[PDB]
């Protein structure tokens, strides 16, 4: 069983998140099986930020055993803005565990966009179906998973990309209108997709998917070309940075959200 | 100084807000003043409902002193789905004190009787408002929407405070600052209870918004309906309850309906079913 352990109050420097498996922490990065059923090609997916929430959280690869904070520049806390119409993040926003994009490999695990109508947690595993893919160029290749919830409603319904534009009408082009101006209010350009913007299909998808895991393999066994992050794990007994003490080092559990500045609520008119 | 008094646990049915001027509660519908600044047309509002949210909170008409209360469905709590692009309501959304869509006439602009409610107010700044909030807002122009059949005027607002409020005169200035707000207005109020088993609403004038002396015009309208209402002499007050503190030359003045209000019994917001966070798609497949 998979739960999640927070440290400090939410929206404060001091806030992490670290995934148990049955009480005891584990790396979020390399513990959690990127296969929940690799026959039929469905993923755990770590979840970081909730579907329209602004916090930008995420798995950070240099503290041991890689919990979820939220991201810093020279010291202060990061929230994308609301850029209308859109209301903080547009999807449950997450990575695929056991996945690398080696570094032009962007040297972070595949991002996965999570569509269906629950709104996630932060550190929740969720098991999901891939049903896409998009290539965000961000500064480097950023691959985007368009993947859905296998306990949604719809999931039996989408099977491959298609089936996105039949029952989401929209979604692709303002997945593609988002991650494009998302951080013209930061003062940083525009994005570009690669393909015109198109997001490609399942098959395409897998393929990408399985190659980050393979160079994920590569990392985790002390093989990679890995400074900055941190390889520690308590699941994996026959690598080089394996340390179940590592888990019993993380702190107890913590608070109360702290505060957003009232400038977060703003709506910037960029479309 | 206008502040809340809070009963029950948000997002649950025993919940209430009552608008309170030094600490004791006065009527939402009929104490608050229309007008901060007269001479300015400076409005007070009334916050129901904060932007970016669900549950349908209203001023209660038929219940004394007016305390705002979830809306129910045939006895559940009522939410207003989220219809994509938007999430929840995409203003501050509340209502003009001291009015009235008069149910009892038809309006000559739509050819249709009113709602029986204040008019309704969509607040357009940056700062997401509370529940029971009385904001000072300044009047920039009006759509004509017809809500089931109803006339339902929907007056665009600013918050006197937003940082933008001086930039902002006319109906003109929320399209250059605000480019696509109107256009995706005029599509909420289309759709948003599709989800619930109800048609798509439709706007007079294909959905232009009239300027502010438009506006102006039809506040005044609502506030006469209003005053005939409060002074006992509509040909049909629908139950409303017309109990009021600050109207000494009224019927149902009663400066000590203030005192049996309960207390404040404020509690954590209740969880909300995780259905309302659904998306819904109407429309738009190839
Ligand atoms: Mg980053
Ligand atoms: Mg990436
Ligand atoms: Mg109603
Ligand atoms: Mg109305």
């Amino acid at each position: 069983t998979y739960t999640t352990r927070q440290i400090g109050a939410k929206n404060t420097l001091e806030y992490k998140v670290y995934i148990e498996k049955d009480g005891k922490p584990v790396s979020a990065f390399h513990d959690i099986p990127l296969y929940a059923d690799k026959e039929n090609n469905i993923f755990n997916m770590v979840v970081d930020i909730p579907r329209w929430t602004n916090a930008k959280l995420e798995i950070t690869k240099e503290e041991t055993l890689n919990p979820i904070i939220q991201d810093t520049k020279k010291g202060k806390l990061r929230f994308v803005r609301n850029c209308f119409p859109h209301h903080g993040y547009i999807h449950n926003y997450g990575a695929f565990p056991q996945t690398w994009e080696d570094p032009v490999g962007d040297n972070d695990p595949i991002d996965v966009l999570e569509i269906g109508e629950t709104i996630a947690y932060t550190g929740q595993v969720k098991q999901v179906k891939a049903l896409g893919i998009m290539a965000l160029l961000d500064e480097e290749t950023d691959w985007k998973v368009i993947a859905i919830d296998i306990n949604d409603p719809l999931a039996p319904k989408l099977n491959d990309i298609e089936d996105v534009e039949k029952y989401f009408p929209g979604l692709l082009r303002a997945t593609n209108e988002w991650f494009r101006i998302y951080k013209i209010p930061d003062g940083k350009p525009e994005n570009q997709f690669a393909f015109s913007g198109e997001a490609k299909n399942k098959k395409y998808a897998l393929d990408i998917i399985k190659e980050t895991h393979d160079s994920w393999k590569q990392l985790i066994a002390g093989k990679s070309s890995s400074k900055g992050i941190d390889l520690t794990n308590v699941t994996l007994p026959d690598t080089p940075t394996y340390s179940k003490a590592a888990s019993d080092a993380i702190p107890p559990a913590s608070k109360a959200d702290a505060p957003i500045d009232k400038s977060i609520d703003k709506w910037f008119f960029i479309s």
